[PDB]
């Protein structure tokens, strides 16, 4: 069977919803949706935004509230899904879900923005470490892997279009582009880049300065698989045309 898995930092959920999500959600028909930045309580959302005919959702919130958050829609339920890394810093910010689909375990992960400080950017960088050793853990096992989200890092110079003047921003800062180069040699695919060697191809533009209508942007948002994996990936592909956040929405079809 074709499994086709969308992976969308929504910025708002309720104001995504306010600008054709539903639509957009029905015509498109993914197998799975990866939702980030949530940014709502759960249980206090229009229940129709919470229930779509034909999915199953899971939400995994922020303990503070109106803070990031994640959640999944899927056709098929998976056998269970973890919430954390089982280190607590890193799972009390909405930012974990580890979907058990059988074939593959699913990690749709909010990756931490690292610009507001160099705590959060220190934060940013041990939330990779763990997370890395989660994944390790279990592709070790025999686990097949997927890992979508918003990563918070443009990896090499195509993924930007001002490389040269983002070299001490978190985003683009050398350590950062540094880990996903070890993430990579870890064994993982970013499959993006299976297909499509091209520059321009981005997936976060900033609201201001015209910047989606002049292509400024950054290649933020990934689908990994493990290089075991990499032969049932059909398609890697970005919904560049997709309104509604700062973010688009990605795609990875799988067989």
């Amino acid at each position: 069977a074709v499994l086709k898995i969308i992976s969308w930092n929504v910025n708002g959920l309720r104001a995504v919803h306010r600008k054709g999500f539903l639509k957009w959600f029905m015509e498109e028909k993914p197998d799975i949706l990866c939702l980030q930045e949530i940014k709502a309580a759960p249980e206090q959302l229009p229940r129709k935004l919470r229930h779509v005919e034909g999915y199953r959702s899971f939400f995994t919130p922020a303990e503070r509230k109106g803070y990031s958050g994640v959640a999944m829609y899927t056709k098929v339920p998976p056998s269970s899904l973890r919430e954390g890394f089982g280190v607590e810093r890193f799972d009390t910010e909405g930012r974990i879900q580890i979907a058990d689909f059988d074939d593959f375990l699913l990690y749709n992960i909010y990756f931490p923005n690292g610009k507001m400080s160099e705590e959060r950017l220190k934060y940013k960088l041990e939330f990779y470490d763990a997370f890395l050793e989660d994944v390790n853990r279990e592709r070790d096992s025999g686990r097949n892997v997927i890992i979508c989200g918003n990563f918070n890092t443009a990896h090499r110079e195509i993924d930007l279009a001002r490389p040269k003047e983002n070299s001490n921003v978190s985003g683009f800062l050398p350590v950062e582009r540094a880990w996903i180069d070890k993430f990579i040699e870890n064994g993982y695919v970013d499959t993006f880049r299976m297909f499509n060697s091209d520059p321009g191809q981005y997936t976060w533009w900033s609201y201001r300065t015209r910047a989606r209508e002049r292509n400024v942007g950054w290649r933020l948002d990934y689908f990994f698989v493990n290089e075991e994996f990499k032969g049932k990936v059909k398609r890697s592909w970005i919904l560049s045309d997709v309104m509604g956040s700062d973010h688009c929405p990605i795609g990875l079809e799988i067989e």
